[PDB]
């Protein structure tokens, strides 16, 4: 719950790519006014649809690492490229409207569920695109038994909707804006069975052949990830592919035969 530094919003670059899912951390490093080096000097470069699954401990620096990626933290050192173009040379809402970020913070406005799932940009998509990213979601079939359905209007008493029902509202937001990056927490803490059962499926649908850096929970995300990138303290400790991990007998091989306990 710290606060961070306030990003400034110059919004000085003009560039409006259609962006292709390439990303390249160059050297990147995060020094706070305290000393705490938040991350030292960190290199990665993911090509389009590939997932990056994120393992460490929770002061690791991987909320960091993506806050980054979208402007939300500045960089003290290093440059991080899209599709080989620096990001601040993109516009930032261009930069926006095309990174989907997913995980349980995501706010839930008090408007229509049709408002909390076309959203900002995405407030005047389609009709049928609306539901379609319901359906994608596993939220359409609740969303129609609301006294109003796609007009109920959330924040109110008495509306039945669970944490895991809400959080379903919440990822049809990200599947409607269909962003060539996503940055996923796939956290399911404290949801009921069958919304978590129906939340993994949504995220392992949104991952597929997409460009994502992903705070991994679960097993198969990891094991299934095209690069794993273990974080300790801010540095890379290690990074492959789940055989090449395993076969260094290392850090990753330990923490795989511990359940990840805490990272």
């Amino acid at each position: 719950f710290e606060l961070l530094d306030l990003p400034e919003e110059q919004n000085s670059g003009e560039l409006k790519p259609q962006l292709q899912g390439a990303i390249r951390f160059d050297h990147v490093v995060l020094n706070y006014a305290d000393g705490t080096q938040a991350i030292k000097d960190f290199s990665l470069d993911i090509r389009p649809g590939e997932t990056v699954a994120l393992v460490g401990r929770s002061g690791a620096g991987k909320t960091s690492l993506v806050n980054m990626l979208v402007r939300f933290q500045e960089v003290s050192s290093g440059q991080i490229y899209l599709d080989d173009l620096p990001i601040r040379d993109i516009e930032l809402s261009s930069l926006r409207t095309q990174i989907a970020m997913v995980n349980q913070q995501v706010v839930l406005f008090n408007r229509t569920v049709r408002e909390n799932i076309a959203y900002g940009q995405l407030h005047n998509a389609s009709d049928e695109d609306v539901i379609a990213a319901a359906k994608a979601a596993y939220a359409h079939d609740f969303i129609m038994n609301l006294p109003n359905g796609y007009d109920t209007v959330l924040g109110a008493q008495g509306l039945n909707l669970s944490g895991g029902q809400r959080q379903r509202i919440a990822i049809a937001r990200a599947i409607l804006k269909n962003a060539p990056i996503l940055i996923l927490d796939e956290a399911t803490s404290a949801l009921d069975n069958e919304s978590e059962h129906f939340i993994q499926q949504a995220f392992d649908e949104a991952m597929q052949d997409r460009t994502t850096i992903v705070i991994a929970h679960r097993l198969s995300t990891i094991e299934n990830a095209d690069r794993i990138v273990v974080m300790d303290r801010g540095q890379i400790v290690e990074q492959g592919t789940h055989q090449e991990l395993l076969a260094k007998h290392g850090a990753y091989y330990q923490l795989h035969q511990r359940n990840f306990e805490d990272h």
